[PDB]
C-alpha cells in the first residue's frame, strides 16, 4: 500500500543506490545505467544485493 526507502547495491556496479520497493518503471544504474531492479510480471523485484533502509524518506 504504503511505498517505503530501500537502499540497495549493485552487484555488477559494486555501487550504492537507493530504489523503490516494487517500483513501476525498469531502474537503471546511475553509474553506468544497467539494471538493477526489474518490475517483471507485477511486483517489482530487486535484481541487487539489498543492504538494508535507507534515511532518505520522501
Amino acid at each position: 500500500m504504503h511505498s517505503r526507502f530501500v537502499k540497495v547495491k549493485c552487484p555488477d556496479c559494486e555501487h550504492e543506490q537507493v530504489i523503490f520497493d516494487h517500483p513501476s518503471t525498469i531502474v537503471k544504474c546511475i553509474i553506468c545505467g544497467r539494471t538493477v531492479a526489474e518490475p517483471t510480471g507485477g511486483k517489482g523485484n530487486i535484481k541487487a544485493e539489498i543492504i538494508e533502509y535507507v534515511d532518505q524518506i520522501e
